[PDB]
């Protein structure tokens, strides 16, 4: 097994949800805690996590959160903690998720599966991987945004790197 040296994953969530938050009807915005924002996709760096090349297994772990709001504060949506699990060319991401409803009520989701990763490239070697994959929204997922999407439907997909060591 290797362990992450450094890695970056680039997200945006889905572009019509972040369109949504900060256009005329959520009149909304997000804030950042440990992430960053650049082509319209959340920027997340880390340095653990583990990478087993001879199974082409791992999970790349992320600090940090989005926190996003609309609606006077009913919706509120806090991700934090993703991580990038994968076995071969498939995998899921995770991360801690609470949300609210269109009453306003929260749920703690805890540390779900907010979606499954179907990779469209996944490359690793003993000093390196990196990745990018599909997002299909898992149950949880679907809970988290409201049912605004059904569980399934794509999500923005999501690309690594990282250096091995
Ligand atoms: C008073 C509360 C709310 C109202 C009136 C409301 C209303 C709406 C409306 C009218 C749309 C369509 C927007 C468009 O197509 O441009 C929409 C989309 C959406 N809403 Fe809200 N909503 C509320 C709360 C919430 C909450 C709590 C969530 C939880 C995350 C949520 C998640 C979504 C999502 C995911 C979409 C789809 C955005 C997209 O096109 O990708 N909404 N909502």
């Amino acid at each position: 097994s290797l362990g992450v040296t450094q890695a970056s994953a680039q997200w945006g969530v889905k572009a019509s949800f972040q369109n949504y938050i900060r256009g005329s009807i959520a009149n909304g915005s997000w804030t950042l805690n440990g992430v960053g924002f650049d082509n319209q996709q959340f920027q997340f760096s880390g340095n653990s996590g583990a990478v087993d090349a001879e199974n082409k297994t791992g999970s790349i772990n992320f600090p940090g959160s989005i926190h996003f709001t609309g609606h006077g504060g009913i919706l509120d949506m806090q991700i934090a903690n993703i991580e990038i699990s994968f076995n071969g060319n498939s995998g899921e991401l995770i991360a801690d998720v609470v949300s609210s409803d269109m009453d306003g009520n929260s749920t703690n989701y805890g540390r779900t599966v907010v979606g499954t990763l179907n990779f469209s490239a996944l490359n690793v070697s003993a000093t390196e991987a990196s990745g990018s994959a599909s997002v299909s929204l898992s149950q949880s997922g679907s809970q988290a945004f409201a049912d605004f999407y059904t569980p399934g439907t794509q999500l923005d997909p999501i690309s690594f790197s990282a250096t091995l060591g």
